[PDB]
């Protein structure tokens, strides 16, 4: 249903915009503690590390599984989503997540 | 383990700070599409609606289940987390999520 998809999209943007405003008001931490579960906070921290290591290029995917405790399916999702991302985002992530050499 | 808890906390803050910076650079939407699954975007949109309706106070919890398709367990989590939240956050959410009367 296109109508239901439109409703889901509007609801998602409401979250995005709410959080934007929370950051501007220094309310982001309490908002994220309200809106997410502990397990989802843990998952998001792990996903940042997966991205950082995929961009770095030192560890193979099976080495990452072993080192981070994340399964191969999880790592593969990360890799495919990173390959699909806009170049501008990948370039920015390389600037922010990796140390200068 | 306190040491592992410290590691999880650091990783979570890295996400929080990454997203802060993404918003400042207008990269928030692509970052959130990279970092979250579709089902997690849907869940976050639904949770904003649950919070909005709990603060409004018009619908009972069983009415919300019926109207939003969310289970009673999900609504109860929302309600308990809202009651636990800092007053300043609740007050701000009332200002932003509800229309002026
Ligand atoms: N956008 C990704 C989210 C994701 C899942 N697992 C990950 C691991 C790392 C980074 C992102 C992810 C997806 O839809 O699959
Ligand atoms: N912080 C809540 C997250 C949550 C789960 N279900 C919800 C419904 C609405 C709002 C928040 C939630 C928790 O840990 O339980």
């Amino acid at each position: 249903s296109a109508a239901m998809a439109e409703q889901r999209h509007q609801e998602w943007l409401r979250f995005v915009d709410l959080l934007k405003n929370a950051y501007q008001n220094d309310l982001h931490l309490p908002l994220l503690n309200l809106m997410l579960t502990p397990d989802e906070r843990e998952a998001l921290g792990t996903r940042v590390r997966i991205i950082e290591e995929l961009l770095r290029g030192e560890m193979s995917q099976r080495e990452l599984k072993n080192e981070l405790g994340a399964g191969i399916a999880t790592i593969t999702r990360g890799s495919n989503s990173l390959k699909a991302a806009p170049v501008e985002l990948r370039q920015w992530l390389e600037e922010v997540l990796l140390k200068s050499d």
